[PDB]
């Protein structure tokens, strides 16, 4: 039985030995840090009386991605002020109001509230609708746009019902019940499959969307059975519906182990945390920290996801350190607990690139201290 049944959240550093004392006081200090750090660690900052936005501090810009990921920091530390201010800032700014996006949130924007492409990406919305699911829960819902159940809903309703509305298109694909990249193209993104949340829209989406995405979150267990390798556990950027890597896009090659897929470590883990429902989500895990056991975070790599290393380096170490940890959620090999250690010691990223390594960091230590953790009502 996972913690949706159980309400008991595996707290892998005190497992570990950490002291509870301590625990407490390094997640809040890495709470302080992201969003109240010096002008080197930061990843938030306020604007007006109402508003904030987490920044892509190496592409100077605001993405779906980080403002939906800042609103689910917020809501596991019970931080409603930013929350409010982020949800703002992306309701104002981020969220169509009409044609074929509508309800959908614009993929990213200057920091000022100018948006740079209308097109939408669905870890974002996905996120979004998770996190206000998770503040109704807890908060209750305020007048609109704090109306955080029925914002939810909307998003959601737009994700599987947009190509009824007129020329848009849905962000699920009716007859596979998975998530597409974007919601024009035929494939997928295995670090955007998250079948934990899709359990809880099933309960707490429209009535009439109940039943497709209890199929999604059994949908997307399978998917990343056929998404990740079967040696070494790695994962590509882009996937087509079968799993296979897709093909090369006009933006770049998206076929190998690089930043995106290694998110799909971490949701993995966390699926097993809350549901315990696939066993295969061990053996996963366990190989992807078997294939990472002997390999310094500083010489990560781009791999294949067969494992043949480019002489091209991570650009985010920290972030694939903190899914290869938080991967012990899971993992019950040789390597979770020192996974757990290496992480513990590790701190924050500073400069220029510190955006995506920093959230997925925030997460691990949020799941590893058992604070991931589902709000229900
Ligand atoms: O997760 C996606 C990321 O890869 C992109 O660069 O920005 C946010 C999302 O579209
Ligand atoms: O937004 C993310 C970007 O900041 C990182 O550098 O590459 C992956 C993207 O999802």
């Amino acid at each position: 039985k996972g913690a949706y049944d159980t309400g008991t959240y595996a707290n892998l550093f005190q497992r570990s030995g950490y002291r509870e004392d301590e625990i407490k006081a390094r997640l809040e200090q890495t709470w302080n840090d992201l969003f109240y750090g010096d002008e080197h660690t930061r990843i938030y900052y306020p604007v007006g009386d109402d508003k904030g936005y987490m920044l892509d501090t190496g592409n100077d810009d605001v993405r779906s991605e980080g403002m939906s990921y800042g609103m689910m920091m917020a809501v596991q530390m019970d931080k409603k002020h930013e929350f409010d201010r982020l949800w703002n800032y992306a309701y104002t700014y981020m969220q169509h109001t009409e044609g074929r996006y509508k309800d959908y949130f614009a993929w990213h924007c200057k920091p000022d509230g100018t948006r740079l492409s209308p097109g939408p990406a669905p870890d974002g919305e996905e996120f979004f609708a998770m996190a206000l699911f998770f503040a109704s829960n807890r908060w209750g819902d305020g007048p609109a746009p704090y109306d955080y159940q029925a914002q939810a809903r909307k998003i959601l309703h737009a994700c599987l019902h947009q190509g009824e509305q007129g020329e848009g298109d849905p962000m699920w694909e009716p007859s596979n019940r998975l998530i597409k990249f974007i919601p024009e193209l035929p494939f997928s993104d295995p670090s955007y499959h998250l079948p934990h949340f899709y359990e809880l829209f099933a309960q707490y989406a429209n009535e009439q969307d109940r039943t497709f995405w209890k199929e999604a979150a059994e949908a997307s267990r399978a998917y990343l059975r056929t998404a990740c390798h079967p040696v070494t556990g790695l994962s590509p950027e882009y996937a087509n519906y079968d799993g296979t890597p897709a093909p090369v896009q006009l933006h770049g090659d998206f076929r190998h182990f690089y930043s995106d897929a290694y998110r799909v470590a971490a949701n993995v883990a966390l699926d097993w945390e809350w549901f315990r429902k696939d066993p295969w989500q061990v053996q996963q895990s366990n190989r992807i920290q078997a294939f990472f056991s002997d390999i310094d975070v500083s010489d990560y790599r781009r791999y294949t996801i067969e494992g043949e290393p480019f002489n091209e380096p991570a650009a985010h170490p920290v972030g694939l350190l903190a899914t290869n940890a938080m991967a012990s959620l899971a993992a019950d090999g040789p390597d979770a607990d020192s996974f757990v250690k290496r992480f513990w010691n590790t701190p924050l990223r500073q400069g220029k690139r510190r955006y995506y390594d920093n959230c997925l960091y925030f997460f691990t230590m949020l799941a590893l201290s058992g604070n991931y953790r589902v709000y229900q009502q």
